[PDB]
C-alpha cells in the first residue's frame, strides 16, 4: 500500500471507523474482507489505535459541549 492510499485508509479509518464493509468499500471498492485481512497484514495498534481513540475524543466532547442547551 503507497502513501497515498495509506492517507485514503487512514481517512477511511478516521471517518467511518473501523466498520471494514465502509473502508473495503472505500479504498478496497469491491469485499468486505479485503480491509478485514489487511487489518491482520498491517495490524499496527499504536498508530492507527491513537487515529480511532482522537476520532473518538474529539468529536465526543464538543458533541456534549455544545449540548448545553439545558437548565
Amino acid at each position: 500500500w503507497t502513501e497515498e492510499e495509506m492517507g485514503t485508509a487512514k481517512k477511511g479509518l478516521l471517518e467511518h471507523g473501523r466498520n471494514w464493509s465502509a473502508i473495503a468499500r472505500m479504498v478496497g471498492s469491491k469485499t468486505v474482507s479485503q480491509c478485514k485481512n489487511f487489518y491482520f497484514n498491517y495490524k499496527k495498534r499504536q498508530n492507527l489505535d491513537e487515529i480511532l481513540q482522537q476520532h473518538k475524543l474529539k468529536m465526543e466532547k464538543e458533541r456534549n459541549a455544545r449540548r448545553k442547551k439545558k437548565k
